[PDB]
């Protein structure tokens, strides 16, 4: 059926939205084209609505019935636990968008009479009903890019705060580790930046001669059917959950995640939806399921050999045995047909690969470095621009999530981190002097609160000593590098030493932990290097959970 239908009534904006980068003192000396840097609006709503519109067409056959089958076998060992409101409640963010029913973030978090009343009420209510199509708002995201050789905003379809929290009760705990039971190494998520690279180079080593691809699906959240939420429930309900729970995620399932009426910010109704919300719980472990799921009998019904499949919601990576070049073009292309008829259709068209840093998948891809010693090492990088683009636009605005301090933790290693985001950054912090402050962050879709002063022995624990080291990155690195400063029109290599060297001075002579962002941060930019040993701190972080699960969209905060 149609993913979507029309009333007419426009996605409508909560507030102003701000299009362009405010020509900012401090936003010049990171990036000098600012007009080359734009934030999406409702505006181009109209685009992105003619492009997620369409009816789509769905053949099951049996290897996908096969597959699902051994998923739902693995399913079966799960048990759900289920959290009180309370547990739910410390899971809510801030800055989650408050209740249309008379409170907000802070009182979710706070516990307070009115919050956990209604709360509860919506449970109930889930348990009674089991037909009542959720009603849900539709907005256009806000987010920032560079112009290309512009993006329409992406459409964001989230239920009210009282069913977000319901949602976390039923299934926080079915998310959060059914995609591991089931899918194996072969989900995403649960692995570290520093992990990801170490299963995609130890799987391309494991075979005799490695051929790689990355399968891009045309907007994804719209080519998911009724048919697959179902059966995306039907792994859930393998799961050993407590009655209130099954019948929550039985009720979930039929009035929200399979569909619902649209709503727009000046309550006008939109439309209606058939297909993925981006804005709910289910939302990352449901398409990673469902693109693992697919993904798997395409493999097999193309005759592709031996694979191995990494994903990440609807982000998919494969590496398997090639059969030479015209075999691996034929099965590629009988792949791309398989997952058409499961309902997948491809954006940007499959090509095969077969050298491991060409082949980007979670829009990034592996490289290679040295560290001190001389030895190579593997770290996680990609373009800059996007992360560029928003460091100018988190640096001239306030804004809820700092993308930079999360791009700097997950990108430690990379050139382009370590001489630009820590540079610009910390520079800008002692000025402020707010080295202490802590700033929200996201990862992997969950909020986390961290102290810019602990990037030492977060980087440590995550990248391992060596990310303060590398150095000799490769030419196909550093073109790529080189040609986007220039792009963009950030300073030279030159201008970030100079700055650099000066951030470190003003940070030793601070002493504290400031002295020790100083020693490993910019130890790339002095001359007399500092040897660098194992940060005490770093062998006492718990990093455990911050690569669990994947939570965009699912307004999730871990405290
Ligand atoms: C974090 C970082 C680490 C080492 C250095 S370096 O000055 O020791 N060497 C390099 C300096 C470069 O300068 C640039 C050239 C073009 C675009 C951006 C940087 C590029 C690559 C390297 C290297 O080690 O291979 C600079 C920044």
């Amino acid at each position: 059926s149609m993913s979507y239908t029309w009333t007419g009534a426009l996605i409508t904006p909560c507030a102003a939205e701000e299009s362009k980068l405010p020509i900012n003192p401090l936003s010049n000396s990171l990036l000098r084209h600012h007009n080359m840097v734009y934030a999406t609006t409702s505006r181009s709503a109209s685009l992105r609505q003619k492009k997620v519109t369409f009816d789509r067409l769905q053949v099951l056959d049996d290897h996908y019935r096969d597959v699902l089958k051994e998923m739902k076998a693995k399913a079966s060992t799960v048990k759900a636990k289920l959290l009180s409101i309370e547990e739910a409640c410390k899971l809510t963010p801030p800055h989650s968008a408050k209740s249309k029913f008379g409170y907000g973030a802070k009182d979710v978090r706070n516990l307070s009479s009115r919050a956990v009343n209604h709360i509860r009420s919506v449970w109930e209510d889930l348990l009674e009903d089991t037909e009542t199509p959720i009603d849900t708002t539709i907005m256009a995201k806000s987010e920032v890019f560079c112009v290309q050789p512009r993006k329409p905003a992406r459409l964001i379809v989230f239920p009210d705060l009282g069913v977000r929290v319901c949602e976390k009760m039923a299934l926080y705990d079915v998310v959060s580790t059914l995609p591991q039971a089931v899918m194996g190494s072969s989900y995403g998520f649960q692995y570290s930046p520093k992990q990801r690279v170490e299963f995609l180079v130890n799987t391309w080593k494991s075979k005799k001669c490695p051929m790689g691809f990355s399968y891009d699906t045309r907007c994804f959240d719209s080519t998911v059917t009724e048919s697959d939420i179902r059966v995306e429930e039907s792994i859930y309900q393998c799961c050993d959950l407590a009655p209130e729970a099954r019948q929550a995620i039985r009720s979930l399932t039929e009035r929200l995640y399979i569909g619902g009426p649209l709503t727009n910010s000046k309550g006008q109704n939109c439309g209606y939806r058939r297909c993925r919300a981006s804005g709910v719980l289910t939302t990352s472990c449901g398409n990673t399921l469902t693109c693992y799921l697919k993904a798997t009998a395409a493999c097999r019904a193309a005759k592709l050999q031996d694979c191995t499949m990494l994903v990440n919601g609807d982000d998919l990576v494969v590496i398997c045995e090639s059969a030479g070049t015209q075999e691996d073009a034929a099965a590629l292309r009988a792949f791309t047909e398989a997952m058409t008829r499961y309902s997948a259709p491809p954006g940007d068209p499959p090509q095969p690969e077969y050298d491991l840093e060409l082949i980007t998948s979670c829009s990034s891809n592996v490289s290679v470095a040295h560290d001190a010693s001389g030895k190579r090492v593997y770290y996680l990088t990609r373009d800059p621009t996007t992360p560029l683009a928003r460091a100018a636009w988190e640096t001239a605005r306030h804004t809820p999530i700092n993308s930079w301090l999360g791009n700097i933790i997950m990108y430690a290693p990379t050139l382009w981190a370590r001489m630009i985001l820590m540079t610009h950054f910390f520079s800008i912090l002692l000025a402020q002097e707010q080295l202490e402050k802590a700033l929200d962050c996201q990862i992997y879709g969950a909020c986390y609160s961290i102290e810019p002063l602990d990037l030492p022995q977060i980087i440590e624990r995550l990248h391992g000593l060596s990310a303060f080291t590398l150095h000799s990155y490769s030419p196909g690195e550093i073109n790529r590098v080189a040609s986007c400063l220039r792009k963009l029109g950030v300073p030279p290599l030159r201008t970030w030493r100079h700055r650099a060297r000066s951030v470190r001075a003003k940070l030793l002579s601070q002493g504290g932990r400031a002295a020790t962002c100083g020693r490993y941060l910019f130890n790339w930019a002095v001359r007399t290097k500092l040897k660098l040993t194992p940060i005490p701190a770093a062998s006492q972080l718990d990093l455990s959970g911050w690569f669990v699960a994947g939570y965009s969209g699912g307004d999730i905060y871990h405290s």
